[PDB]
């Protein structure tokens, strides 16, 4: 059964709720982005209508073949009635094609869901600067003091400069990027552009890139892993066994490989700057763990929510431990009696 965080009261709507069957009421199902939590239950199947951005569509029609009479793309920053209702998708700066959805009540209220977001001063000069929000429906995945990480600018600074001197160093370097979902493909795209060479990746990933929009894609990316020094892999195959394995296939073109394991936090965050990372490594290989989130920090969260200013929150992350619940209440109260709203 689809639960209450998930409903927007006073509409037909749901958002991200996709895996409880048939929804009582719902004559709108509306999907934040293209991450399998989130679109959890969608196929072929499905016979109601979908609201999404245009990335998503394209992914909800090649990937999961979603029939195309089903798929209702909207624009980004555009007012739009659906069913009665006044909404607005805004880019979400997840991965790509993510939105948040603002709700224009039929009694007034407005509604903000961030979907997955990372928050960013650049949101203040948005659609949102414009009127009050009454409820915010917010990712809280970092919600705690303890979450630190750079700047998405700094690490992609940090993983350019590293590969490019490791194969001025050694020309028969070859460098390895791991993937197991949509986002993040600034990491490998910035490393085969300073390296010249286009990314190589398996026929189902390319697929998948292929649905995204981005720019020259075509000259970016290939299926012939042979003209190429920068593969993508699965997350899972970036192991000293997994690199070792994909090494012998290449054909004694290369003699070392360099990877990146792009992660979210991890708690050697706690004590060591993006510029003093170090790999494992076990002999010609290397493997690299970098903070790249596509989440907002604690900071850039209480940032964006001081400057909203939200009559109530209900967060969307966390929510399963009474732990975590108090917690988060905890937080939402301080930065509440700090503004003053
Ligand atoms: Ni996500």
């Amino acid at each position: 059964t689809c639960p209450f965080y998930k409903k927007i009261p006073g509409t037909g709507f749901t958002v991200d709720a996709f895996q409880y069957g048939v929804v009582e009421g719902c004559t709108a199902y509306f999907l934040t982005h293209f991450h399998s939590d989130h679109y959890a239950g969608l196929s072929k199947h499905f016979t109601f209508p979908v609201y999404c951005s245009e990335i998503t569509g394209n992914l909800l029609k090649n990937k999961l073949h979603v029939q195309e009479q089903y798929i209702h793309p909207l624009p980004l920053d555009t007012e739009c009635i659906v069913n009665g209702v006044k909404v607005v998708l805004l880019d979400a700066n997840h991965c790509p094609g993510a939105v948040m959805i603002l709700f224009y009540l039929p009694n007034g209220t407005v509604i903000l869901h961030t979907g997955d977001f990372r928050a960013d001063p650049s949101m203040e000069r948005s659609l949102l600067a414009d009127q009050k929000v009454h409820m915010l429906y917010l990712d809280t995945t970092y919600c705690s003091p303890e979450y630190t990480f750079p700047s998405q600018q700094e690490v992609i600074r940090f993983a350019i400069n590293t590969a490019f001197e490791a194969v001025t160093l050694n020309p028969h370097a070859l460098v390895v990027c791991g993937t197991y979902s949509i986002g993040k493909e600034k990491v490998f795209l910035a490393i085969a552009d300073v390296l010249g060479s286009k990314v190589g990746m398996s026929q189902e990933k390319y697929k998948t890139l292929q649905c995204l929009n981005i720019p020259e894609i075509n000259s970016l990316i290939t299926t012939d892993m042979c003209s190429s020094l920068v593969h993508l892999l699965p997350m899972m195959q970036i192991n000293f066994k997994g690199l070792q394995s994909h090494l012998k296939k290449c054909g004694g073109k290369y003699n070392q490989i360099l990877a990146f394991r792009p992660t979210g936090w991890t708690h050697s965050n706690k004590f060591t700057r993006i510029a003093d990372v170090i790999p494992q490594t076990k002999g010609n290989i290397s493997i690299y763990g970098i903070p790249y989130s596509e989440h907002s920090s604690y900071l850039e969260m209480k940032r964006f929510v001081q400057w909203l200013k939200p009559q109530k929150i209900i967060p969307t992350v966390n929510v399963g431990t009474w732990k975590s619940r108090s917690t988060m209440e905890k937080y939402f109260r301080e930065w509440k009696l700090e503004a003053g709203y």
